[PDB]
């Protein structure tokens, strides 16, 4: 599996279950095409959003929302969606964690990059 | 000021000097209108973009172009940007601050509101 | 797995591999006993400090020596050692993961806990 | 000021007030010895630790007890501080600010040098 995304309550210290993900990539016109999506899972995670196969190089963007988690905890978020770009695989295939911390007022990431 | 911008580089242990950051305000039809933009000066901040009265309710994004700070180190960073979004609501004179720490591979931000 | 340790660069987007972790254990004359330790694997990850029939309620210290890691970099390092202290299944029984991020100038450590 | 500590609040938006600090220096034996401490301001921030003659070189720590600050919130929290550890070399005159960004299951902390 070499895209993965993890999301987390800094507040709870707990995963952040069911948040959308939606993975875009970037398409020769220079407009973003659809990739791959999901939604995480009780131990936060997403997997198996792609295969070596189909990552190929390119610029990718990571988009999450939060909506279905702040709400399931009786929260009315003033705002749910984070998002980060980058270039994935130029210097050959590679695995890639993606991890986001969330709190009311602030907001981590992470990538951890790994040769399979 | 109402509305500030402070960046710092986790690894050099110093203020992030001469980055570009752009605000948005989200406007009627849903989309991101340019607000104000300007460079972290040498303690990494950057103030005067906005005065009070400008700086209306609503929902601001502030991008950080962390990429060009990187590579002008010779780094080749993973993220375009750091971002933060954050509501400014209808109260008496508030101070915004927005905070952010830079690695190559990771980033936090903060929105800080002081009265 | 109750207890698990990660450690990140993020200067890098590495793990952090053969860092030592050691995990001790508030003792009832207010001493530090000696509970379990281990160094993190090529995912930066250590496992099997534990089990939940020894992982009991209490004050536990996790303190990590990054020297190793630093070395094999080729850096020489300034400091090498963080240490973090919580209460540990005050509720019930949890699962802990206790995550670092490593850069020259900052630290970041989360804890995310979960019910098994 | 050649020191001082800054300390946010990442679930209220806003800096974290009256924190007790602790400043230790590691002593000969390798013992850690109090050097300063202090309570943080309305605006999160403590200076007047050390002056600059002092504040000499050698390795530092940074204590801000994070548990008493959540359980006065009403909050359990995780850590029972935040910690930072860093390297005061012998140069010209520097200024160090150690910056800790708080949440009841998360920190980070950063030393900034500047000059
Ligand atoms: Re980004
Ligand atoms: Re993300
Ligand atoms: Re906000
Ligand atoms: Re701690
Ligand atoms: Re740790
Ligand atoms: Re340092």
């Amino acid at each position: 599996c070499p895209l993965m995304v993890k999301v987390l309550d800094a507040v709870r210290g707990s995963p952040a279950i069911n948040v959308a993900v939606h993975v875009f990539r970037k398409a020769a016109d220079d407009t973003w095409e659809p990739f791959a999506s999901g939604k995480t899972s009780e131990s936060g995670e997403l997997h198996g959003l792609t295969t070596e196969e189909e990552f190929v190089e390119g610029i990718y963007k990571v988009e999450i929302d939060t909506k279905s988690y702040w709400k399931a905890l009786g929260i009315s978020p003033f705002h749910e969606h984070a998002e980060v770009v980058f270039t994935a695989n130029d210097s050959g295939p590679r695995r890639y964690t993606i991890a986001a911390l969330l709190s009311p007022y602030s907001y981590s990431t992470t990538a951890v990059v790994t040769n399979p």
